[PDB]
DNA sequence: TCGACGGATCC
DNA sequence: GCTGATGCGC
DNA sequence: GGATCCGTCGATCGCATCAGC
């Protein structure tokens, strides 16, 4: 069926009102989006931060338009070491971090400009484009490999600090979290391999599933359709896209949102809220 | 994602 | 700047 | 032997590069 996102709960289970709002958006071809008029929707969404996935731009092709947007002056940008036009991720800010850096801090999983980690006051923000398994499953060897070094890198992150990872993961979880279950248990992003790695970073870090804490039996909220065979037009689609937070940030959460209607992409954006 | 393919295998 | 082909995707 | 069942296996869209001039 079809889905349609329920209102933004702005208070916390506390009644704390949010404080903090994040948004995350896999622009596939920043550029492209930008030309699909996506930073209106995003200057109309107000977040405090936002994060971007697969930009596909390198810093110095990125458009003027993105200094002129000045509620998200601090912004942070990676993109591959030597692969054009690829992967890519920036992380905009209304408040200037703490401390920003690149990578996970693993030679062979930093070269694809896919993470960025920004530390605040309360909490560290994680974004990143985690990658594709591959048609034909290619790149599930490697992707297995990511999995465990990601894992082990924000379980040392999250001792340190109440983490908040958001993006692209390139994984539907379980099988509510994608219309066609049973077709894809051998493509790529719905592998038991893939699946099994997201429990375990759930359970590893730990990080819950912010959406789905939230809406643990709603079925068709994806954030991905692919452009073809007008996969968005019957909702055929995806949950790739999370905010996956520290228990501690639990009582902060205020709503996890998905944005099915804004435009620009073959991923919908998600509008995470926190009481901070 | 969807389909046309097969090569199976049922009544 | 323009054509045409290739890489990459969930 | 003529209908179904179910595993491949190509071809769909979109962005971006690259080779060449
Ligand atoms: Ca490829």
């Amino acid at each position: 069926a079809l889905y349609e996102d329920p209102p933004d709960q702005k208070t916390s289970p506390s009644g704390k009102p949010a404080t903090l709002k994040i948004c995350s958006w896999n622009v596939d071809g920043l550029r492209a989006w930008i030309k699909k008029k996506g930073l209106d929707w995003v200057k109309e969404e107000a977040p405090d931060i936002l994060c971007l996935q697969e930009t596909k731009c390198s810093e110095n092709k990125l458009p003027a338009e993105l200094q002129e947007l000045p509620g998200l002056s601090h912004q942070y940008w990676s993109a591959p070491s030597d692969k054009e036009g690829y992967s890519g991720v920036g992380l905009l800010s209304r408040q200037c971090p703490l401390k920003v850096s690149y990578g996970i801090g693993d030679e062979e999983h930093d070269q694809e400009g896919r993470v960025i980690v920004a530390e605040f006051d309360s909490f560290v923000l994680v974004t990143a484009y985690v990658p594709n398994a591959g048609r034909g499953l290619v790149r599930l060897e490697y992707r297995q490999r990511w999995d465990e070094a990601f894992r082990k890198f924000l379980k040392g992150l999250a001792s340190r600090k109440p983490l908040v990872l958001c993006g692209d993961l390139n994984v539907a979880h379980e099988e509510i979290d994608l219309r066609n279950p049973k077709g894809n248990k051998k493509n790529a992003g719905f592998t038991p391999q893939e699946c099994q790695g997201f429990g375990e970073l759930l359970q590893a870090v730990p990080l819950a599933d912010s959406f789905r804490h939230l809406y643990p039996n709603t079925p068709y909220a994806y954030t991905f359709w692919t452009y073809m065979m007008n996969a968005r037009s019957k909702n055929v689609g995806w949950r790739l896209d999370y905010f996956l937070l520290s228990h501690s940030l639990l009582p902060a959460l205020c709503d996890s949102k998905i944005r099915s209607k804004a435009l620009g992409s073959d991923h919908c954006p998600i509008t995470l809220y926190l009481a901070l």
